[PDB]
């Protein structure tokens, strides 16, 4: 009934792509409440068959299928865009790994008549989401090894930001910008270039460069995300880097925080 369990049942999928499967399944909370929508990931056997192999539920808003899927086996002719795709609202995207499209999305979400009116939060966390979305369907999303790379890493919901292209951030969520007041800074964070707001406040002079470095890596494509736990005035922040990266170009980053101040105590 895992992931790998079900993969190694249904599929002739090589060692590669299954290892990029288990990372979209490691990661994909992220994607699931950025999207406040829930996902079902699907194979295609031999049979030309469809099987859901994989499942997850936003935190961010109510989930719309509140029966579990995976391990359901079902007819190509009966989800028909779904089995295109190989070669509440229902919208569908391919997985790519290599020169292939090894797995399919499908995202579950209330219709747009009733859900969380939006608001800046949601708006910014949807726009990244159709950006990871396009980065999974082009094979980029996860990415360097092929793992979930940490357990305790922060939830969308912890501390949102986005960056341009120029390293200024765009937007940042309350969240974000309550974690940034922890570490000191005074001002506003929006409109301002993130690497001269963050160093500064970065008490340990190794890694104020290490972020540095990292973000100006991030900035110019030679560059994978990372997670760092950095001390900055007290606080003591956990920061979580993507690179956003649409069709050959970036269009910036997201970078998540968490204020683990006392959670490291």
């Amino acid at each position: 009934s895992t992931l790998g369990d079900l993969l190694a049942e249904h599929t002739v999928l090589p060692g590669s792509a299954v290892d990029h499967l288990h990372a979209v399944v490691g990661e994909w909370q992220l994607l699931a409440d950025l999207s406040f929508a829930d996902y079902l990931m699907w194979v295609r056997r031999d049979d030309g068959v469809l099987v859901c192999v994989a499942q997850c539920r936003p935190n961010t808003g109510p989930t719309v299928v509140h029966t579990d899927a995976v391990g359901t086996v079902v007819a190509a002719n009966s989800m028909p865009l779904v089995a295109a795709t190989f070669s509440h609202s229902v919208e569908v995207s391919p997985v790519r790994f290599g020169d292939q499209v090894v797995a399919v999305l499908t995202r579950h979400q209330p219709e747009l008549a009733a859900r969380r009116r939006s608001g800046h939060l949601e708006t910014a966390y949807r726009l990244c989401a159709t950006d990871l979305l396009r980065m999974l369907a082009e094979g980029t999303f996860p990415d360097a090894g092929d793992v979930a790379m940490s357990r305790s890493s922060p939830r969308a919901g912890d501390g949102f930001i986005r960056l341009d292209v120029d390293g200024v951030v765009s937007y940042a969520s309350p969240n974000a910008l309550s974690a940034y007041h922890r570490m000191g800074l005074t001002t506003e964070l929006e409109g301002v270039n993130l690497i001269d707001a963050t160093r500064p406040l970065i008490s340990d002079p190794f890694e104020a460069h290490e972020v540095d470095e990292h973000v100006q890596d991030l900035l110019a494509g030679d560059g994978k995300g990372m997670r760092m736990e950095v001390d900055a005035g007290g606080a003591t922040v956990l920061l979580r880097t993507l690179p956003l990266v649409v069709a050959g170009r970036n269009v910036g980053a997201a970078i998540l925080i968490r204020d683990v101040t006392e959670v490291k105590r």
